[PDB]
């Protein structure tokens, strides 16, 4: 088993339903059990801010699927709940399941890049991953603690 940590955002068609939907699916992910969901917070949008305010949420998953299984299930989830795909880029979403971190694997393939590639600069990622998983050390040997002791990030208020 590893344990695959995923980023969870909605912002649209009742945030709180559709986080609540994709924690019942990710339990039903085959190979797979949840370990700790965090917290939900409510956040302010990152890229274009013309869209409401984000559900934003964390969860450890204990898996034994490869790297790229587990996206074919996190990218079921977000179409069976009406994700759509529209021109503008970084819009708002019913739901988005991005995989931050598969245990300490490195992977770079056509459909997944893990660590994701942004997550160290993001509060709405890095602070949901802290509640959960306050030891946890990247593939890089960064310390996820010395990066929100060192640096700027606003506080999240909880949803
Ligand atoms: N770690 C990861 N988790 C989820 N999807 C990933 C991924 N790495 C690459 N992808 C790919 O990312 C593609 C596009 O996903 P999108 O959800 O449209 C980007 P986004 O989440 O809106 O922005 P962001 O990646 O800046 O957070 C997916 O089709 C998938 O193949
Ligand atoms: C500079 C920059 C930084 C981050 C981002 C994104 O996160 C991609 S689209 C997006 N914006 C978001 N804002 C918040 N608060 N939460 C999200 O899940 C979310 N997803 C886009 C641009
Ligand atoms: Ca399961
Ligand atoms: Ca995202
Ligand atoms: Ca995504
Ligand atoms: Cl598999």
């Amino acid at each position: 088993m590893t344990v695959a940590y995923i980023a969870i955002g909605s912002n649209l068609a009742s945030p709180l339903e559709q986080v609540n939907a994709a924690l019942k699916a990710l339990g039903d992910i085959p190979e797979s059990h949840i370990l700790t969901v965090s917290s939900f917070y409510r956040t302010p949008p990152l890229g274009p801010q013309d869209q409401p305010d984000y559900l934003n949420a964390a969860v450890a998953l204990e898996t034994s699927l490869a790297p790229e299984e587990l996206l074919n299930h996190t990218q079921r989830i977000e179409l069976q709940q009406g994700r759509v795909r529209k021109a503008e880029r970084w819009g708002p979403r019913t739901l988005d399941l991005d995989i931050m971190l598969f245990g300490n694997e490195v992977i770079n393939t056509e459909r997944l890049t893990v660590p994701h590639y942004d997550m160290k600069n993001r509060g709405f990622m890095l602070w949901p991953l802290f509640e959960i998983a306050p030891e946890l050390v990247f593939p890089d040997g960064e310390m996820l603690r010395q990066i929100l002791h060192t640096r700027a990030f606003d506080k999240l208020n909880k949803w």
